[PDB]
């Protein structure tokens, strides 16, 4: 436990007559997923849940280590958060008070065998694992892409894959001060519209394509290795290794010393290579386009990340449980995508489901309190 | 700084009378290598060198980060303690009192760029990285190549490539109890013999080769999820889909209730399925070859470890003096391979040598006591 990370979650619900009847104005899969910290991930130290005011009915509360707090607290000028789409949700997720640098996000649907390390998500010589990989999600899809694509060049981006994403706070604050414009746009909108800027791939594309600037003052300040404002002709070797690399040669040594002889070796300083053009331009040309934040794409070998539909075939479904059942992978994401015509299906769905769900994780977690 | 580290070196100096009379009787490179620790590796929080008691003249002592141990305390059995071979010392390098459970060996050429973090070494869901890459060291090689391919099969085993080795404590008592006779031989040997067994190749081919066993037991103990010694449907399903994959069938449903029925679903037990053959031997068939140490093999992106041999060409010394420049990687190690008739030019190579330890490393380091 060298770092705290405290996750979140959302939990919305559809069943009660104060959202049914806000809905009008305009599965319980989370008890077997906050089980799932308990058993494979029990270093995040705390728990949030952020709702619309509604608590589920199985909190034990006052256990130090689960919270909830509403859009009420969060939501930045009182007037949008009668709000029912996730994806304004996501966008003030970093304003709860006592959150630590990093967190999980993962929502509502993801259980988690296979025991969750730190060194799972964030390293610190590396530190953000990337996990790459029709109606209403593509338009957004699309939008995002091409408001990532306008500047910050162009390349290809993936999408992400289903599983808790980890979201740093700096970074995102950083994000929403990128895109003022998305961020206000898809805050103030009720439900889940076209032109969306979905916070997962926004903040994935964002981190990845940071690039900072250093200047030459700060490359005079490291790239000697000395105490103070000395550069010798160690330092002059290592700098002229670093630009003609196939072998060294003569001929950049009297290139180096008509640069410095031409300021009208004689005690190269600070001054002079911030003063003199055609070396400081030559210098900062290498030495300028590193990234902001440390980033690294996921090897595709661990946590492979079962997401396998939830449609209302009972053989697909059948196959698909046992399916999620020969690979104990990492993280695991059954979403609904439900049919609603067919009632007397989708109630053996859901008690088929609760076999598999209890074939795991039957031991009543500490979250849960006593029935 | 989650866990302690603690590297250990040897130093062993052959300058002083006292050495070369015992030698009779049968290039500063650890400055410039301890030194680095200060500036790229800050949370390794002690320092040994193992020595034959002569100390180093430069060592500040009571700097609580940096001690000397002897070969008197070392090493069992006081009668092979007049040893003058590297592989013999590795040896007893475990038996320093106050040592942590892991500790990085490097060894005295091993000088680091580019900062070391914790997890370029030790993780908790991998954990150790295993960096796979003629006259006295080839049969040594193809000895400890040959005692390693007696047992533990055959495969390829791959040489290491020269960086700080991290090394457990219990693992290699483990090796130490399962190559009795090779230790003591290597140990009583007074030089370095063609015999030899060398310490981290027959350290990291036995860490990768262990495979556990566990008892039926135990796969009962686990792999269901439940409270105590219950073998409930569901566990029946999750115990079929990892034997039998690709789709699951009602054969093998109908097989497995044949089996019970056999036994002479009425209540599957621990006692039924340690008792009962031809069901324990097809569960233990499937679950108990898994391996007994956490291992990792680099996938050769970070560290590629600079050898770059310090041959008596002067050229071939400006190009990899100029090529360890180009690349500042993770792990560097200038071993010498020096010419002993050539003493005229051996002295420019030593010269030359300090134009580039100082290059990098020129801060007096609080290891060092003042001039
Ligand atoms: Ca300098
Ligand atoms: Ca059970």
């Amino acid at each position: 436990a060298c770092t705290a990370i405290d996750a979140v979650y959302t939990w919305v619900n559809g069943s009660d007559p104060n959202f049914i009847e806000d809905i009008r104005r305009f599965k319980n899969e989370l008890r077997y997923s906050l089980r799932s910290l308990e058993k494979h991930a029990a270093w995040i130290r705390h728990v949030y849940i952020v709702t619309n005011g509604q608590i589920p009915s199985w909190l034990d509360l006052s256990y130090e280590r689960v919270t909830v707090v509403p859009h009420e607290v969060l939501a930045p000028d009182p007037d949008q958060l009668p709000t029912f789409s996730s994806s304004a949700i996501e966008t003030f997720l970093h304003r709860i008070p006592k959150l630590s640098k990093r967190f999980l996000y993962l929502n509502d649907d993801i259980f988690l065998g296979a025991p969750l390390y730190p060194e799972d998500l964030y390293t610190e010589a590396e530190g953000v694992r990337v996990y790459q990989a029709t109606d209403i999600y593509s338009h957004s899809l699309i939008a995002t892409n091409m408001l990532l694509n306008r500047a910050y060049g162009f390349k290809a981006r993936h999408v992400l894959a289903h599983v808790g994403f980890l979201i740093d706070k700096d970074i995102v604050e950083a994000m929403q001060r990128r895109f003022h414009q998305q961020i206000l746009d898809t805050a103030h909108q009720r439900f889940r519209a076209p032109t969306d800027l979905q916070y997962a791939f926004a903040y994935y594309s964002f981190l990845m394509s940071e690039t900072k600037v250093m200047s030459v003052e700060e490359i005079f300040d490291e790239f000697d290795t000395d105490g103070s404002a000395t550069w010798s002709d160690r330092e002059v070797r290592t700098f002229l290794t670093r630009i003609y690399q196939p072998p060294l040669d003569w001929s950049a040594m009297r290139y180096f010393e008509e640069v410095v002889q031409n300021c009208t070796l004689p005690t190269i300083t600070r001054d002079l290579v911030v003063r003199c053009p055609l070396l400081a331009e030559a210098l900062a040309a290498n030495f300028a386009v590193r990234p902001k934040y440390n980033f690294h794409v996921s090897p595709k070998r661990t946590s492979h990340s079962n997401f396998m539909m939830l449609t209302s075939n009972l053989t697909e479904v059948v196959e698909s449980l046992d399916r999620l059942r020969r690979n104990p992978r990492k993280f695991n994401c059954i979403n609904d995508n439900l049919d609603a015509n067919r009632g007397e299906d989708n109630e053996m769905v859901r008690h088929l489901l609760e076999d598999f769900y209890l074939s795991f994780f039957p031991r009543r977690s500490k979250f849960e309190l006593p029935p």
